[PDB]
């Protein structure tokens, strides 16, 4: 069998946004011709900021994680074997991005902030198939409140 296509997506128009408190649900998406064994399909999410500053003249950076989610969708984390048949795959994931304040995703001279999703797919006796895919956070979009009578 072969991989033919591995992607990943996020469900929503635009482009999601995300801020405090906001479920990230997408899927990873293969297609497949024949049959595959799998060890398994892990996801892991993370958002994290780095950032480089000067002092008289010694360099530094500093990172810090704001979280750091993994989950295996696929298989059994010990290196299961799951066969994966021909056709299309969507496997569904979601997890919850921290209430409080979060950076905005930005890229600049002095550092970063960065989210993303990375999904791997473990086979025997190959190599992990590794793919990243960031999303965006706005530290402020939409406080929704509610209200009772």
């Amino acid at each position: 069998g072969k991989v033919k296509s591995l992607t990943i997506s996020f469900d929503c128009s635009n482009v999601p946004v995300y801020s405090s408190g906001d479920t990230v649900s997408g899927r990873v998406n293969l297609e497949v011709t024949g049959e595959i064994r799998v060890k398994s399909l892990k996801i892991h999410a993370r958002g994290h900021a780095k950032v480089r500053w000067t002092e008289s003249t010694q360099n530094y950076t500093e990172e810090v994680e704001y979280f750091n989610h993994k989950d295996i969708l696929i298989g059994h984390e010990r290196d299961g074997f799951h066969t994966i048949h021909s056709g299309r795959h969507e496997y569904a994931f979601s997890f919850e991005l921290p209430q409080t304040p979060l950076a905005t995703s930005f890229e600049g001279r002095h550092g970063s902030v960065r989210y993303w999703v990375k999904a791997e797919l473990h086979r025997p006796w190959l190599l992990p198939v590794k793919l990243k895919k960031e999303f965006t956070v706005f530290e402020h979009i939409d406080i929704n409140l509610e209200h009772h009578h």
